């Protein structure tokens, strides 16, 4: 991972925040996992450590308003990560998984 030492050691803490909150949901987010944990630039996870943030407190409205969603978004991880072309296919997946879970109930 590229950039001063502060900002890896930084940019490596908020992406560990991420998949934990991806984690907590209690589906598979493996895919998701992967591609948060595959960003190499910490200047970039820095910069974006707001906009992808994944709120505990509303699962199913962070599913479905994540920028991870949005294939524009996604471009800025296009030259610093593995796997981005399959990430909104993957929340579709997600979601849909997720979606049926709580609606089984």
């Amino acid at each position: 991972m590229i950039g001063s030492e502060k900002q890896v050691n930084w940019a490596k803490s908020i992406i560990e925040k991420e998949v934990e909150a991806w984690e907590a949901i209690g589906v598979d987010v493996r895919e998701v996992a992967a591609f948060l944990r595959s960003i190499s630039d910490a200047r970039v996870i820095i910069d974006n450590r707001n906009l992808i943030h994944f709120q505990s407190s509303g699962i199913s409205y962070s599913l479905e308003s994540s920028p991870l969603n949005s294939p524009i978004f996604l471009r800025r991880f296009s030259a610093c990560s593995v796997g981005f072309e399959e990430i909104p296919t993957a929340l579709q997946r997600i979601r849909s998984v997720y979606t049926a879970k709580l609606l089984e109930d």
